[PDB]
């Protein structure tokens, strides 16, 4: 069901795959992050361990704050793909 | 029953396939998402685990909000295909 | 699901890998730094051991303060990659 | 249905294509701009980040304000094309 | 849909591409500039580091102030292109 | 989207590249200059080390004061380039 | 009763096997865990044996809390398998 490489069943299968992978990833990352939160303690505000450890958790927080826009762009890509398929169909179907 | 590549039985079979695949995908994704909801807990509003985990679920929500328009475009594609078939029939059938 | 080398499932898998590795790294570094903090003592402000040891901990603090911006740039790289993929799709999909 | 290169079905197909492409473009640009608005924050009116970032958003606003007249001219072009077709028909049809 | 090289679909696609690229660029530059603002500190008004660092941030501010007019001219170019297309159509369409 | 070598997407990409490189350069130079300021001390106003070291820091200050106008000219170059592109379009587009 | 490797009797037999194995496993693990609960005592809240033994039972509890989602995913796999069989039948049965 297509013209050259655009197959609606293939598109649906790809959507299935990407959705399941993203759900998987969220699950694994949340489960791991719970363990990370459990492991690290809060020594004190101002002794050596604090100076040694604070920037690491700051970097953790920053990167995990960067995740959402990555996911949003990944979502946007699919609309572009389906749309390019539509236009390619229209171009030479008539 | 057609002229070159437009076969109404083939079209009906393709519609069967895509519909069943989409129903399958919805079923699997919902069942998996129920497990995801069960697994992740709500630690607290403001401690480390919250900072570590909140953006992930935000990205989850965003992508799953992107799904509907993808499905709508996928549906729109079929009308274009059937219509191109109709026009191609009319062009050289007379 | 792509054109030449841009595969959304591959992108999601790569995001999974990088996120898990970064969480791992933070965990290991924090656990090791706790041991470092425990091991080294504070001899006195002005005798020989202080002169011998202070610059080392200063360098420790400095490098660990350098970590955050490294992580931020590492996060920024992914947006560039996904975006280049989007543009490459658009260029020859039409 | 024409004389040399003016084909009313071809004209209708071209109108279909351009309309769908323009709707596509508006959709994609709006969805992307929502993400852009979400990503960038407002640091403060007068510190370093403001000086560093304000002209960029000013240029964004300016270019997007330039879009409308581009679209209007693009629309005007079609009337000229159809009209040239009409005149070319009249010239040698009699 | 054109005469020699002026194709309205191609024009719309080009507008899509340029708009998306400009939005991308603004996003990346703002995100990077936030990190730049975070990294550099304010040592003091009059010691060595100030003399060493102030002209650099001055040059930063100047160039980023130069960006807007560049964007405005880039926007102006498209009106010229579409208009040249219109005139070229009119010249030999009749 | 152009005539011979003037491509608006290429221009936007070039602007992206130059802006990011300039931000990079400012970041690296400021971070290095902070270390330079930390390393060198102030011996005394009138003994040997002062005579030995003062002209070096004077040359440092002078060159870094020369940077801003270099950046301003570098910014000016882009307006000239875009403008030459506009004029070249106008010359033979009609 | 199938096409290539999808055999409904084989599927039913596999379901029988997996169900019986899972029931077996639950039985054995519960019977063993009862003995584990009987064997270990509660020395006191704060003497040496408590420090020596508490983390072990904590790890026990954690892993056994991890079991349920493992079982849920194992259950989900079968729906995917049966569904892939259905789609494979439909693809080339017509």
């Amino acid at each position: 069901f297509g013209t050259n490489g655009f197959d609606i069943p293939t598109i649906a299968i790809a959507l299935l795959i990407v959705g399941v992978i993203i759900g998987l990833s969220g699950l694994i990352l949340s489960i791991f992050a719970t363990a990370t939160a459990s492991a690290i303690s809060n020594p004190s505000p101002g002794t050596l361990a604090y100076n040694l450890t604070h920037p690491l958790i700051n970097g953790m927080v920053s990167f995990f704050s960067f995740f959402p826009t990555l996911y949003v762009l990944l979502g946007v890509t699919g609309i572009v793909l389906i749309a390019a398929g539509i236009i390619s169909i229209i171009m030479e179907k008539f």
